[PDB]
Parts: C-alpha cells; sequence; structure tokens
C-alpha cells in the first residue's frame, strides 16, 4: 500500500517533540487548512532488505492497518499517513496530557478508586480491540496517555500499535517480543501468542498502579526474563498491608502462566473488584 507522498511540510507546521524512541520521534502539528492539532509520527523505514536498522515496510503497513480499523474512546486515532524515502509519518490524534507512566511517577501510588479509575478505561479499550481479534502486545504505562492530567479523574488512550497484530486463528507465531518488564511467559519462552498475552500485561500494569513497583523486575533485562517465566512475584506488605483482598484477587487471576487459565478481558470485566 502507498500513502501520501507530498511533503508534509505543505499542510502542517510542527512544534514541540512528543516522544522519541528508536525508530520513531513524534513532533506536535498543526494542519494549516483546519488549525487543528495533532501528533505527527516519524518511523523511520529500513534502508535495504537485509538491514536491522528502521522498520521494514511489512510492519509499517500492519500498524497502519490495524490503526485504521479503530474508532474507541480510549484508543488512539488515526487521521492521515504520508511517506518519503526515508519514513513513513503517521498523523495520530493528539493526545496532549502525558504518559500514564510520568504521571505515576508525580504521584508515586494510588488509591485503589484512582488505580481503578484508569484500569477500567484501559479495560474498555482492550475490551474493544480484542473484540476486533487485534492484540496490542506491547501494553504499558509508557503507551497509556491522558487527555488531560490536571483534572481528577483524567480520561486515557492507549497509544503505540507498533507491535499490534490481527489473531484470526486464535495464535501467531512471529518476531514479536515487548519490553520485558511487561511481557507475558509465553513471549519470553518463544510460544505462540494471542489475546491472552495483553491480559497478563494489564496484571503487571495493576500492580505497578496499586504499589509503585514493579513485580518482575530484576538487575538485567535477563533476570527479569527469567522471574516472568518463572512467575517470580509476590505482593511486599510494605506496598500492600492496605490493599483489597480483591485487587490482590484480580492481579492474581491475571498473573497466570498458563495462557489458557488466565482471566480474559470479559472475565476481568465481570470481576468483583472491577464490576458495578
Ligand atoms: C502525544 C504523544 C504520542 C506518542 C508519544 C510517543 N510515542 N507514540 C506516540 C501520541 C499522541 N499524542
Ligand atoms: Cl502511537
Amino acid at each position: 500500500t502507498v500513502f501520501r507522498q507530498e511533503n508534509v511540510d505543505d499542510y502542517y507546521d510542527t512544534g514541540e517533540e512528543l516522544g522519541s524512541g528508536q525508530f520513531a520521534v513524534v513532533k506536535k502539528c498543526r494542519e494549516k487548512s483546519t488549525g487543528l492539532q495533532y501528533a505527527a509520527k516519524f518511523i523511520k523505514k529500513r534502508r535495504t532488505k537485509s538491514s536491522r536498522r528502521g522498520v521494514s515496510r511489512e510492519d509499517i503497513e500492519r500498524e497502519v492497518s490495524i490503526l485504521k480499523e479503530i474508532q474507541h474512546p480510549n484508543v488512539i486515532t488515526l487521521h492521515e499517513v504520508y511517506e518519503n524515502k526515508t519514513d513513513v509519518i503517521l498523523i495520530l490524534e493528539l493526545v496532549a496530557g502525558g504518559e500514564l507512566f510520568d504521571f505515576l511517577a508525580e504521584k508515586e501510588s494510588l488509591t485503589e478508586e484512582e488505580a481503578t479509575e484508569f484500569l477500567k478505561q484501559i479495560l474498555n479499550g482492550v475490551y474493544y480491540l480484542h473484540s476486533l481479534q487485534i492484540a496490542h502486545f506491547d501494553l504499558k504505562p509508557e503507551n497509556i496517555m491522558l487527555l488531560d492530567r490536571n483534572v481528577p479523574k483524567p480520561r486515557i488512550k492507549i497509544i503505540d500499535f507498533g507491535l499490534a497484530h490481527k489473531i484470526d486463528f486464535g495464535n501467531e507465531f512471529k518476531n514479536i517480543f515487548g519490553t520485558p518488564e511487561f511481557v507475558a511467559p509465553e513471549i519470553v519462552n518463544y510460544e505462540p501468542l494471542g489475546l491472552e498475552a495483553d491480559m497478563w500485561s494489564i496484571g503487571v500494569i495493576t500492580y505497578i498502579l496499586l504499589s509503585g513497583a514493579s513485580p518482575f523486575l530484576g538487575d538485567t533485562k535477563q533476570e527479569t526474563l527469567a522471574n516472568v517465566s518463572a512467575v517470580n512475584y509476590e505482593f511486599e506488605d510494605e506496598y500492600f498491608s492496605n490493599t483489597s483482598a480483591l485487587a490482590k484477587d484480580f492481579i492474581r487471576r491475571l498473573l497466570v502462566k498458563d495462557p489458557k487459565k488466565r482471566m480474559t478481558i470479559q472475565d476481568s470485566l465481570q470481576h468483583p473488584w472491577i464490576k458495578p
């Protein structure tokens, strides 16, 4: 599939940087014709078929294909796509309230109600995606963005569909691997992956939201991965002494090694800690 090849600078003005990764940079921008603001994600293309730098066209097209399908209050949307010889440029919905990661760093830990306020929105977004057979595969606080961080109950949007895949056969078996602290055991063990991997990630996020601590984090990535595979985590009393047993139950039912025994997104929404 080909994208718009006019110079993006002819239609948009760019401003402050909103993100920077291994193969992508995000800049705030403004569409000249409407005055509306967006986030322009510049994804570096591969310069040769055997290169390890840049993102393959197949991977870029997959991300775009998934983004084009989604429209939900808790997921980022795609406005337009441009490309040139060096980059594919996604013009995405602007989410200007910063990462959930940074908001958490500025509060240490959340109350259960604050945590469930965020978590219910994450679950709603993932319910939508999973309903579409879309596995995100990179859920973590850095990939949750607030619309406005200066309100009592911030609204959030899931971003960064760079690892997302359609699961039309129940599982996929490709080169997929996210951030060690948040990946499920099946990712660590290079097993077939499905929608269940995201539910594990939600369990990790929930643990962090309630404690300010990462459940499997080791001193090295390899140690973290080993901890994940062994399900080596516990609820430290210092952090969870006044956390409800039902909150712990929710987490426990997500941080399950066997993906078939892990709570599904529908299960999570009916769990007594979440269900209204
Ligand atoms: C603000 C920032 C972003 C963002 C930041 C970092 N990585 N991907 C998207 C997307 C939308 N709005
Ligand atoms: Cl994004």
